[PDB]
């Protein structure tokens, strides 16, 4: 079978992960989906000339059994960490959701991807330089998106991509 990537979409509620994964799986918009939904989402796209498939955990927090976090956590290639640029919160919950998929993982070496959504917006809390600041200190892309008007969308995903195969090459 073509290569398949297990990515996962982790952040708090509210900060646009199953409207960005929306928009990569179906190029739309839906600005309304129910809050605790947490399914799997599949696409076959080409990366870098690369046929291959994406298969995406939109995650929705807790659990029945946190035994079922750990095994997304285990099962996953890479994470992106989604907050949104008008919630400071979402932005230091990033700190947990990075300690805890390592931690799960027991590795110091997971392929991740900061994400910054809702970039549509002017009403900002958390300015580029701050979350530029947070993925130096990861060691980690950081990308601004919006799940309303596309702007970055690819690039997330597709950015996850490329780090898992230089995770992939060592
Ligand atoms: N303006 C704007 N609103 C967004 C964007 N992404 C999500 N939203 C809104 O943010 C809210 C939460 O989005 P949702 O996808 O349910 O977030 P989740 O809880 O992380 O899955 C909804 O009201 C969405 O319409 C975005 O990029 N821009
Ligand atoms: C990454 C991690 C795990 C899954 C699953 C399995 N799963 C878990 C909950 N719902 C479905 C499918 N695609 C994935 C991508
Ligand atoms: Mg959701």
């Amino acid at each position: 079978g073509m290569t398949e990537y297990k990515l996962v979409v982790v952040g708090a509620c509210g900060v646009g992960k199953s409207a960005l994964t929306i928009q990569l799986i179906q190029n739309h918009f839906v600005d309304e989906y129910d809050p605790t939904i947490e399914d799997s989402y599949r696409k076959q796209v080409v990366i870098d000339g690369e046929t291959c498939l994406l298969d995406i955990l939109d995650t929705a927090g807790q659990e029945e059994y946190s035994a079922m976090r750990d095994q997304y956590m285990r099962t996953g290639e890479g994470f992106l960490c989604v907050f949104a640029i008008n919630n400071t919160k979402s932005f230091e919950d990033i700190h947990h959701y990075r300690e805890q998929i390592k931690r799960v993982k027991d590795s110091e070496d997971v392929p991740m991807v900061l994400v910054g959504n809702k970039c549509d917006l002017p009403s900002r809390t958390v300015d580029t330089k701050q979350a530029q600041d947070l993925a130096r200190s990861y060691g980690i892309p950081f990308i601004e998106t919006s799940a309303k008007t596309r702007q970055g969308v690819d690039d997330a995903f597709y950015t996850l991509v490329r780090e898992i195969r230089k995770h992939k090459e060592k």
